Order: structure tokens, then C-alpha cells, then sequence
């Protein structure tokens, strides 16, 4: 992935997000409710020291679990460590595009986050333009009804 | 779906095809190996009377089953009945885009078929342009290795 947000202000991504669309390099990363990168973002809580705490949902044992993780800051403002989290682009008000990647061929998953339970075509376009550069083999998108549901059921 | 192939010559789609990409209106139509519209085209055998016999693979009971169905012709050369099959576009030599649709909100699945076990970017573009008009919520694509495998494993 060689798109990062120039001049990311991590404090300003704080609060409510909706995982509107997801994509991944391998179908097995997103295909089942329990697929490893099938993670539904709920809220981003950046620390004063500039780390990013993430609240998300995960279908684990036939159940929508609430989960909590801290992404540790790096020397690059748009890159955090868990396995790396890269912030591609955000207007802070509406949408945020991010990817997660490991080290191996690498696993890669990217989401289009939006602030509201609405299909934002403009954001989905930017998400698709960003993905053109990337070797994705599965893409998912969610309707407004599903965005208001635990684990988007 | 309001894109059909003008002047389709069904005889000329005869032979070997590869399901390179699939998309559907609902994630549950494609998400699992056993999802109902997760069908891998192998060969099209059009009848003299102008019907279309389809050989495909389907993961059913933990197994890649070989399956056989006849799509019956209609008054529209680009539309067959099984549940309707619509042929969107084909250059006969390289690619064929088709959709399958039921009657209800309708289930809708579309594929980009190619003649060879190769990622055809030009065909994938035409597939994506055709899908822009359609309410798809899952997209899959397969690599050359998977195209040579039963049920694309
Ligand atoms: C600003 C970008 C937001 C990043 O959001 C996330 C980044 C990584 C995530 O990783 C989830 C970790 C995968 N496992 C899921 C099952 O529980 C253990 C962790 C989740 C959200
Ligand atoms: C030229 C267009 C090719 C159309 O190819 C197909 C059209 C419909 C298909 O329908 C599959 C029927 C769904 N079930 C799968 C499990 O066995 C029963 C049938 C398969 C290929």
C-alpha cells in the first residue's frame, strides 16, 4: 500500500464510525461472519500520547463480541502497529479509508468508514480508486439497515 | 438489469469458459463455498434449437460437485429461463458478462467469464462498468492458480 494521508491529525478521527465497505487480498479474509478481517469499527479513541484505541465488533463463537485494541503510533503519523494499520485518506467529517497489512504474500484488508449509517457514493468512489492499486479478491458493502445492527446482520 | 448484448449469436459462446469474477446483490449469495450463486462455469453447450446447456461446478456437501442445467431460450436472444439468465456483453473470443436474477427485492448475481485461466484487466473493467448500474454488495475475483482448480480452491 503506497497511499497515506499527508498531514493526518489523529485527534480529529475521534468518535463514531461505520464500516460501510471492506476489501481484502484473499477471499478467506472476509468471506464468513467469522473471517479474521471481518471487523466492524464502532468508535476510535486516540490517546493523548497519540496512540489509537479502537472499539470494534467481531463474530467469534456464533456471537457478536465487542472487542477493544490499541494501535501504537510510529514515526509516520498515518501508520500504527498492532501487523500495521495505515490511514489512506480522511476528511474527518464524513469518511476515513484505512488498510491493515501483515508480513508474509502479505494479507491486506481495507475499509471505507463513514460517520453516519448512509451509503456515501462519493466516499465509495475514493475507496474504489484507492483499491485499484491493490490486489483485492473480495469486496463487501453494507446497507443502512445492516449498519445499525451488531456485526451488520 | 438493463444491459443486454445486441445481436447475441448464442452458437458462438459454445465451449470452455472460466468464472474470473462474480458479484451479487446480497453477501449471503456468494460468501461461502456453498453459497447458492457460488457457481463455477466450465463449458457452454448451446442446443441446435437455441437453448443453452451449462456445465458448472458447485460445492454442496463439503464436495465440488459437477452439475448440468439447461437454460431455455425466450423471445429475447440474450435472455434464458431456468429464474432468468441475461447475457450483457461478449466478444466471443475472450470474455462474456452475464447475470442471473429471480423475482421477489430480487436476488441478482453476475459473472465475468473468460476463455483462458488469465486475469483479463480489460474484461474486469467492462464487468465493473456494467455493475455500477446494479445494487451489488459482494464481489469476488480468482487468480490463475484457482481458475485451474475444481471449485477454484
Ligand atoms: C483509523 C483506522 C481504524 C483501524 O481499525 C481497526 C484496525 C485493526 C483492527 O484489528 C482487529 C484485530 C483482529 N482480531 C479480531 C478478533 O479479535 C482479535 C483481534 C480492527 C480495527
Ligand atoms: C451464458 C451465461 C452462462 C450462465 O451460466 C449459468 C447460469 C445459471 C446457473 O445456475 C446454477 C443453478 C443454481 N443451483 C446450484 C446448485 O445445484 C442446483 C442449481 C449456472 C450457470
Amino acid at each position: 500500500v503506497t497511499q497515506t494521508m499527508k498531514g493526518l491529525d489523529i485527534q480529529k478521527v475521534a468518535g463514531t464510525w461505520y464500516s460501510l465497505a471492506m476489501a481484502a487480498s484473499d477471499i478467506s479474509l472476509l468471506d464468513a461472519q467469522s473471517a479474521p478481517y471481518r471487523v466492524y469499527v464502532e468508535e476510535l479513541k486516540p490517546t493523548p500520547e497519540g496512540d489509537l484505541e479502537i472499539l470494534f465488533q467481531k463474530w467469534e463463537n456464533g456471537e457478536c463480541a465487542q472487542k477493544k485494541i490499541i494501535a501504537e503510533k510510529t514515526k509516520i503519523p498515518a501508520v500504527f502497529k498492532i501487523n500495521k494499520v495505515l490511514v489512506l485518506d480522511t476528511d474527518y467529517k464524513k469518511y476515513l479509508l484505512f488498510c491493515m497489512e501483515n508480513s508474509a504474500e502479505q494479507s491486506l484488508a481495507c475499509q471505507c468508514l463513514v460517520r453516519t449509517p448512509e451509503v456515501d457514493d462519493e466516499a465509495l468512489e475514493k475507496f474504489d480508486k484507492a483499491l485499484k492499486a491493490l490486489p483485492m479478491h473480495i469486496r463487501l458493502s453494507f446497507n443502512p439497515t445492516q449498519l445499525e445492527e451488531q456485526c451488520h446482520i
